[PDB]
């Protein structure tokens, strides 16, 4: 690899683990914000656009339940989450602005990103261009290629959890299963139809199943669905182990190539996991038109700019039940979220 990457990546561990050892803790409250609306739920939190009262900045806050998650078994995974996401730093990486917890939930103020999700303009328009698909792969090539540099899994990767910006570029939220892991790690996590076939066979798998996500999200924006998909998750499973996938005819050769060694089962064998590591990915003739240089300047045109009307339009998002965040008189589970 070129000495300037070296060097760069070599400065962003620097920045991370200065971070790492030392997180960020109690920098707001919720008396600081107005809520606005829901933007989105889960079974122990959800997301909330909120507007902050003394600067008049919107941002999206996360909040979660402290009983839920303990119940769920998040306990871990909600640490990761908000010790992860202070210390990173990258362009197509959602900001976290603040955090803080109360008697009730866990908070995760982030910058709010009015364009939606990915998965709402894929499937409004049906598929993407391979040169549209390609724009927002090699951002998750770079994002990747970061991550993995400092030791950490994402382990959610998704179109859900892709925002489209102001400038139509791509930064990845929800750090839910993110992990910093030296060697192998064990968890079932994910979403099925994105799971590597050795997280479901119960594996110590490596940072290869972010890797084998990308070849699902590669074909699922190129192609409107994602190649793996059934009715039952175990049918899915099934799929997903069997080494058998189906490429639409209009893929081209190149993006086929390219997905049979994302795809690839073995996850010796396959790309991002080899001894060049992710020059095997950047190298592939379906990359052969990126400027990986512009793309993480973000000097490169967009395929497209989401309609929003300013920072506070929550028109790309969608509509929930408003329900109350209630914090209780009496603090929840204060020992299990001591280092939040
Ligand atoms: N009650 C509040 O201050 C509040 C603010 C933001 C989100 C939810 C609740
Ligand atoms: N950062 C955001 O705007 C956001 C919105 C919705 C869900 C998650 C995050």
């Amino acid at each position: 690899e070129q000495e300037s990457v070296k060097e760069f990546l070599a400065k962003a561990k620097e920045e991370f683990l200065k971070k790492w050892e030392s997180p960020s803790q109690n920098t707001a409250q919720l008396d600081h914000f107005d809520r606005i609306k829901t933007l989105g739920t889960g079974s122990f939190g959800r997301v909330m656009l909120v507007k902050h009262k003394e600067t008049g900045n919107h941002y999206a806050m996360k909040i979660l339940d402290k009983q839920k998650v303990v119940k769920l078994k998040q306990i871990e995974h909600t640490l990761n989450e908000k010790r992860i996401l202070q210390a990173v730093n990258f362009p197509f990486l959602v900001k976290l602005e603040f955090s803080f917890k109360d008697n009730s939930n866990l908070y995760m103020v982030m910058e709010y990103v009015p364009g939606g999700e990915m998965f709402s303009h894929l499937r409004r328009i049906g598929r993407f261009s391979e040169p549209h698909a390609r724009f927002y792969a090699a951002q998750i090539v770079l994002t990747f290629e970061y991550l993995h540099s400092l030791d950490l899994i994402y382990r959610d990767l998704k179109p859900e959890n892709l925002l489209i910006d102001q400038q139509g570029y791509i930064q990845v939220t929800d750090f839910g299963f993110a992990k910093r892991v030296k060697g192998r790690t064990w968890t079932l996590c994910g979403t099925p139809e994105y799971l590597a076939p050795e997280i479901i066979l119960s594996k110590g798998y490596n940072k290869a199943v972010d890797w084998w996500a990308l070849g699902v999200l590669i074909y699922e924006m190129a192609a409107g669905y994602p190649p793996f998909f059934a009715d039952q998750p175990i049918q899915i499973y099934e799929k997903i182990v069997s080494g058998k996938v189906r490429f639409p005819s209009h893929f081209s050769s190149d993006l086929k190539d390219l997905l049979r060694n994302l795809l690839q089962v073995d996850l010796t064998k396959r790309f991002g996991n080899l001894k060049n590591g992710v020059n095997d990915i950047k190298n592939h003739k379906w990359f052969a038109t990126t400027d990986w240089i512009a793309i993480y300047q973000r000097k490169v045109e967009a395929p497209f700019i989401p309609k929003f009307k300013g920072p506070g339009d929550t028109s790309n998002f969608d509509d929930y039940e408003e329900e109350e965040i209630r914090v209780s008189i009496n603090e929840k589970c204060g020992k299990e979220f001591t280092e939040f």
